[PDB]
């Protein structure tokens, strides 16, 4: 009746870490293996909430640090019913960015308290695995600056030792990064299981 049957994979990483390259490669690989999979992205800029987030990111409005933080969290909550329904049926979800982005970006770029940042996402569906595309920032949107990216790299380390968190050296060839990811995916437990939730 109520078991999670599909698998839920999140990609995390700084901007231009290769997330969408790798997530598209993973989705293609799963589809070639007959697995039904939905590719989702956060923020979803299409929703009423996402359209405001979009203005914020393009600097078409300005918003206070707590206001935008909470909108990013509400934007995930408005997808929970749909993600749950997919996973309950056995459809997999590959998702570019999630609650980890919310915490790392707001604490890193906006200097918000980590616990305060985590609280609104408590209760979101927990993914089976997070692939963190690790690219030290050594080299249009509000967080674009290399100075801003360096602060976020540090804050992402908050999650580095959780057993769901898989560090991926994203400085390697694209094919080799993808092979690395496919390998970890084959380790995911096959059978249905109870849903788990952040930040358990
Ligand atoms: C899910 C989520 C995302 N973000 C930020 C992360 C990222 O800095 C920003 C960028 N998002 C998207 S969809 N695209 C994007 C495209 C180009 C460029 Cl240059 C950038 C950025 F400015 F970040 F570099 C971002 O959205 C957040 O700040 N909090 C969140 O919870």
């Amino acid at each position: 009746d109520d078991k999670k049957k599909g698998k839920f994979i999140v990609f995390e990483g700084l901007d231009r870490s290769g997330k969408s390259t790798q997530s598209k490669l993973l989705v293609e690989y799963l589809k070639n293996n007959n697995v039904e999979v939905k590719h989702l992205y956060f923020p979803n800029r299409e929703t009423g909430i996402g359209q405001i987030i979009s203005k914020y990111l393009k600097m078409e409005n300005s918003m206070s640090n707590e206001t935008i933080h909470l909108l990013f969290s509400a934007n995930r909550w408005e997808h929970m019913n749909e993600i749950k329904s997919l996973l309950l049926k056995g459809i997999w979800v590959v998702c570019d960015r999630y609650a980890y982005s919310g915490v790392a970006y707001s604490s890193g770029a906006l200097n918000l308290n980590k616990t305060w940042c985590m609280n609104p996402d408590q209760g979101l569906i927990k993914p089976d695995v997070v692939f963190y595309l690790n690219v030290p920032p050594n080299y249009e949107e509000i967080y674009e600056k290399v100075e801003t990216q360096k602060k976020i790299y540090e804050t992402y380390k908050h999650f580095a030792h959780e057993d769901y968190w898989i560090n991926i050296d994203a400085t390697r060839k694209i094919e080799d990064i993808h092979n690395d990811i496919v390998k970890e995916v084959t380790k995911i437990k096959v059978e249905p299981e109870e849903f788990n939730f952040l930040w358990s």
